[PDB]
């Protein structure tokens, strides 16, 4: 019936606070607490004990994506001299669910065993929230005027609870749902709008296509011009033609101004526009927004950004001296790597008398649209507002296998992008099968500086995609001063 | 007076010869004749006019081995919910045969057209070999006696025939065949008898596995103990065991003595153990000779190593002033890679003011097992004798999708071989799907002496295979002084 006092008290269990947590105790032997609000995946909390990667985020959507890349194999065999019933072919997406939910279940469990065994870091269930600078509550629920479960003494705190899908605030929003729900919805949609054009919205228009029934449609709608905006752009435009060649319709320059149900319960659509679109499910994906609201972080006067992401310097540090914030709640870079990197940094700093900040620059990122896209560092139009002189390596063909395979529109994409006056290497962003495995290791490079001579004097593994980065010597084009030209005055 | 003058005779239209020709040409405004015994593909030459690469090996492999991967992919697809009629299955060869064919002749047509477009590029069809120091004589067939067709005066000869399967001495080696008859086999072989632990035997094994006729089998023999010599220890026995999953009987510590032909038209082989088996086709794959017979290097006294290959120095030049040798003919590294390097760096040394040297260390290359091999750099073994303290970091699980597909045998193998005393990563190794793409990078990684913390430092993409690499803090094992232990004494 008493409190419990630890070095470090961890709110949320995902991605950072379970790297911070695990370096501190068994690095660095300090008593460490860690709360979340629930032990295994789904409803009603969906995130859990691994945090959003693993419950509802990275790890169950890579699952349904590989799932998902079955639909391309099964066609593209064909071509290759495979032969089977195509009449016969049915996507089973409760058995895939069912697959993935066991898949998920298996890290929670295994989460739970590492804490049941490890000295001096322990798990709380419930919701934590910040009494004073050195006091954490868990209360049953969110509510500020629930049940106490614990006071948890901590010297220092860790503000690690991650994000949570953003909902606009339209007529007919509680007919829609987010990612969330769309990890358990019993059968797959006949007819799904994606809203947004972020890798989340194209990443599940992709799912829902490859597993919709026989008469399905899926359609991703966003409120600009041209979807996944921060990518190179011609990455963009080849994912959006790769996606309409795969029968996804794109509305860009729409947006929902209302949902109302048909009297048959199906979803009626009104755009701003005034066009209409009839669905089973409208699946909300315009953002992700820190999730600062239940920390009740009044208490101590922890300073939130005029965006609401708690506000940090580069060392993770709050303005309350022993307060931290790692990972989305710090809306930055939204990534599981950018959170575990941040925790393992705050630890060796506080802890572990080495100080380190975090490198949010060069960062090595995918989206598993279907062929995936792999990036790291500025795209070209960023890279010409800081640099006088930039040179662009392209390289855009149809990869052979796909001329058998009869996915012609399948166009690779490689592009580097270097400061001409040096030749360091800016940014590399590939589209095509394997982009995401081909970009960890020019991750390394950038970390290393490499220049675009590091890149064409290595000697090509053939035959690959990849070597397509070793043999590009001439820039396509360049930007002088802001300006594109195909050659240099 | 017929006879012509060129600054560059190649011999051989190759990845190397072509390299060198081209960048003569075009880059240093040279008179470039090339000579090739055939335009196209196949019978009865089988390389032509691209050379191996293009015309019987990496080329035509890689689309066979894209092939065969489909019978994994539907098996796989199962476990993600995709049900078909597995009946119905079957794996039409004349298609992918067909299919391979027309792609090899399209690359023949657009090397023809490249010949027809570039100004100094001249290609003559036929048997070239060595008059004199400054003359190549172009023939109708390997005959020296048979009819001249040209008579090319040369300031500068490039050797670059590349190489011909090694047949062993046995009775019966006539009944055998090599890669460049399986590229033409009309049938599927139901029993097949692939002899060698080299990459072109693993290959073929999983080609001729996938698309065997109902109750066919695969054998791969090796005279010694274990199979791909020169490979990672670890990844030779993992190879090893996925091969045997995927229902390849591997033969090690066996050799055919002898082949006699079956009333059938199939084969009995005998083995030097005593064994037998019959089989509709022997494969032998046990090495590759350099193609110098043919060039009568006697005539101007060119010298050969004890092993066959034309002996150059460090910038590809004969003993004979104004005669180089690239790529296989050399007998060093028979990689296609390797071979353009050599031709681009020789004709800037001699046509350039660039005195340029291939780097033949640190050159990543890939096996296409199913599942593949990507390496880059030294195996411990050799590393272990080079430096006091080798340290080596190694990650073995199966992927989590092989858990769901049902091909839990499919283990993904990482590892890093460091110079201890300073982490300097000397060696990477990989096997796993994507392991060909993940490895390319690496190579630019290993030119920016790249060391461990280097990789551990950078940031993962998440989730893939390749972000085991930036992930391993903690040596497995270390070599002292050459001798394997757990620990440092
Ligand atoms: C659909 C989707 C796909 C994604 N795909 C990728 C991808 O492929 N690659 C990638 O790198 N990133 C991906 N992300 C992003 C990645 O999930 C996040 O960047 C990362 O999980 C954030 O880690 P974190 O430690 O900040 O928080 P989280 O991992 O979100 O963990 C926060 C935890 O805190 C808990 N919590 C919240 N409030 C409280 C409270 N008051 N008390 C106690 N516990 C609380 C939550 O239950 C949760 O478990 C994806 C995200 C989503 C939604
Ligand atoms: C089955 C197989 C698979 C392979 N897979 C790969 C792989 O995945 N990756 C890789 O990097 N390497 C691979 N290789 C090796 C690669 O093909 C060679 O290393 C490369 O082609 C060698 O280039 P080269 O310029 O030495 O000769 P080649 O490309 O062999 O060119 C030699 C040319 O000379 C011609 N010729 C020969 N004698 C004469 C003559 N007297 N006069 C005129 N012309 C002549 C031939 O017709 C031929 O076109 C593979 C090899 C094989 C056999
Ligand atoms: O498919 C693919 N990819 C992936 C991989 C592979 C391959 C093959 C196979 F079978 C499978 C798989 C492809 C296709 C194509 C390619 C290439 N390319 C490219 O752009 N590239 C360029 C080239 N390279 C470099 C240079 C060299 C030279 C120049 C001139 C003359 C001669 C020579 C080469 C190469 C080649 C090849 Cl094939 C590869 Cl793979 C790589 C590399 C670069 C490239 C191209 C494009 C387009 C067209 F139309 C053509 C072509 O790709
Ligand atoms: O499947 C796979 N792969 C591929 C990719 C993927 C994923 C997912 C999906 F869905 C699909 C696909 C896998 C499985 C597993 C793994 C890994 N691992 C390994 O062994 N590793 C280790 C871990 N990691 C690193 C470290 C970190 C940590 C530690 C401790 C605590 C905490 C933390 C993990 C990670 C990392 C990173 Cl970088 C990120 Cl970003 C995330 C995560 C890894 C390695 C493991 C194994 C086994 C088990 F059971 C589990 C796990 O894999």
């Amino acid at each position: 019936h008493m409190s419990k006092a630890f070095d470090l008290v961890v709110i949320g269990a995902g991605s950072g606070g379970l790297e911070a947590g695990w370096n501190a105790a068994t690095l660095y032997g300090k008593r460490v607490a860690v709360v979340d609000v629930q032990t295994s995946h789904g409803p009603p909390f969906y995130a859990a004990l691994g945090g959003t990667c693993v419950n509802v985020g990275c790890v169950p959507k890579k699952l349904m994506v590989t799932g998902a890349q079955y639909m391309d194999h099964l066609r593209e065999s064909a071509g290759f001299g495979w032969e089977f019933d195509g009449s016969s072919v049915k996507a089973n997406w409760k058995k895939l669910i069912a697959a993935k939910n066991e898949a998920v279940l298996d890290i929670n469990k295994s989460y739970e065993g590492m804490f049941n065994d490890t000295e001096g870091l322990d798990f709380f269930l419930g919701w934590g929230s910040l009494e004073s600078k050195n006091v954490v509550v868990v209360r049953e629920t969110a509510d500020p005027k629930s049940a106490v479960k614990e006071r948890l003494q901590a010297d220092h705190i860790l503000l690690a609870t991650g994000s949570w899908p953003q909902m606009p605030a339209i007529p007919g929003i509680e007919h829609c749902i987010s990612s969330n729900e769309a990890f358990y919805l019993p059968e797959p949609p006949r007819r799904v709008l994606t809203v947004g054009g972020g890798f989340i919205s194209v990443e599940f228009a992709g799912i829902f296509n490859a597993y919709k029934p026989p008469g399905g449609k899926v359609t991703l709608c966003y409120r600009n011009n041209l979807i996944l905006r921060g990518f190179d752009e011609t990455i963009r435009e080849e994912v959006t033609k790769q996606l309409t060649a795969n029968g996804i319709e794109i509305m860009t320059n729409e947006n929902p101004a209302k949902v109302s149900l048909n009297t048959d319960g199906s979803k009626h659509v009104t755009f701003e526009s005034g066009k209409t679109l009839d669905v089973d499910v409208v699946m909300m994906a315009i953002g992700r927004i820190p999730r600062t609201n239940d920390l009740q972080l009044g208490n101590v006067g922890v300073k939130l950004t005029p965006k609401g992401g708690v506000q940090v310097d580069e060392f993770s540090r709050t303005n309350v001296p022993n307060i931290y914030a790692i990972g989305d709640i710090t809306d930055r870079l939204m990534l599981t790597p950018v959170a575990i990197n941040e925790g393992a940094a705050l630890v060796d700093t506080v802890f572990g008398n080495k100080p380190r900040k975090t490198d949010h620059t060069r960062v090595a990122s995918a989206v598993f649209s279907i062929p995936p896209i792999g990036t790291c560092g500025l795209i070209e139009e960023v890279a010409a507002k800081e640099f006088e002189k930039v040179a662009v390596y392209m390289s855009s063909f149809t990869p052979l296998m796909h001329n058998i395979s009869g996915s012609k529109y399948k166009k690779f994409v490689a592009k580097i992008v270097t400061n001409h006056s040096d030749g360091t290497v800016l940014g590399v962003h590939l589209l095509g099968d394997g982009a995401p495995e081909i970009i960890q290791a020019v991750g390394v490079c950038l970390r290393l500086n490499a220049k675009i001579s590091d890149f064409y004097n290595t000697i090509g593994v053939h035959p690959t995609s990849a070597e397509e980065l070793c043999s590009m010597r001439t820039p396509s084009y360049y930007y002088v001063k802001g300006e594109k030209m195909e050659k240099l005055p």
